DNA sequence: CGTCCAGTCTAC
DNA sequence: TAGACCTGGACGG
């Protein structure tokens, strides 16, 4: 996912669970190379939130639970493929490498971490990954000052495009918000990073807030109460140049495919 | 059957 | 930087 996926998953994590009570050990897959979660309680509550491409899960056991145990939190990075699905325990879906288990009474669910690539991590500590910038939903003026103030970091000598990946700076963007953030405002995804945030001391710092936060509102992205294939419409008639019909697509220089209108700019291969 | 395509992370 | 990390769906032969 990118910000607007990890927003509405910490969502989902939220209104799923509000009424669920949980219980037992929390269930890694065998194939999993992240970390067993050492965390077990008679009785808790899973609550969530996001903060750009990093959701972190809070296990808050009830009064009285045991064995006795502090709130534990677990921060999720879902790579290609990351999600959460609540799923009748005994039909657990494919490539589900963490499992949380409702208590009893009630029917028998399961909040799953479901990963089919297996791109994604989560670690122990409750921490933030520490070189990530601030949100770009949650925290926009942090966002935005930060980086306004370190306009002279080499990652700014970089094509727009390749800058708009950098996660110490644009913590959320993804390949593409990149692209719809750029054919916003039509700036060139080959212009010089510098030179587009220079000209700025509705642009593209605020687009970068707005573009995703449209999405969120859209709702849908895995975790809406319409179909699979209903939210799957709604965020594919949003789109207005990835992957679209008459755009241009160059490959950055990672690899990354970038979808743009018109002039390339200047630094383009 | 085969190829190609869809965000970090780490060893050069 | 360039390759590694993975699975599956679309498409071509």
């Amino acid at each position: 996912g990118q910000g607007p996926e990890l927003h509405l998953a910490s969502q989902f994590v939220n209104e799923a669970c509000r009424a669920l009570v949980f219980g037992g050990c929390v269930e890694k897959s065998s194939v999993s190379r992240n970390p067993e979660v050492p965390f077990e309680s008679s009785a808790y509550r899973i609550s969530a939130s996001a903060r750009g491409k990093e959701l972190r899960l809070i296990l808050s056991p009830l009064p009285g639970a045991q064995p006795q145990q502090e709130p534990l939190a677990l921060v999720f990075r879902f790579g290609m493929s990351g999600s959460f699905q609540l799923v009748p325990r005994e039909e657990l879906p494919r490539h589900a490498h963490l499992r949380f288990y409702t208590a009893p009474p009630g029917p028998r669910l399961a909040l799953c971490f479901v990963d089919i690539r297996r791109f994604g991590r989560w670690d122990l500590g409750g921490k933030w990954q520490p070189g990530r910038g601030p949100c770009v939903l949650q925290e926009y003026q942090q966002f935005r000052e930060n980086v306004l103030r370190n306009l002279a970091d080499k990652a700014f000598d970089r094509p727009i495009c390749e800058a708009l990946l950098d996660q110490r700076f644009f913590n959320g963007i993804g390949n593409y918000l990149r692209a719809e953030i750029l054919y916003r405002l039509k700036i060139p995804p080959f212009e010089k990073a510098r030179s587009v945030l220079e000209a700025l001391q509705p642009d593209l710092l605020e687009l970068c807030h707005s573009v995703p936060k449209e999405v969120v509102q859209l709702g849908g992205r895995g975790y809406g109460s319409e179909s699979g294939e209903e939210d799957f419409a709604a965020f594919r008639a949003w789109l207005r140049c990835y992957g679209m019909p008459g755009m241009s697509s160059l490959q950055d220089r990672h690899g990354r495919t970038i979808w743009f209108q018109g002039d390339p700019g200047p630094l383009a291969p």
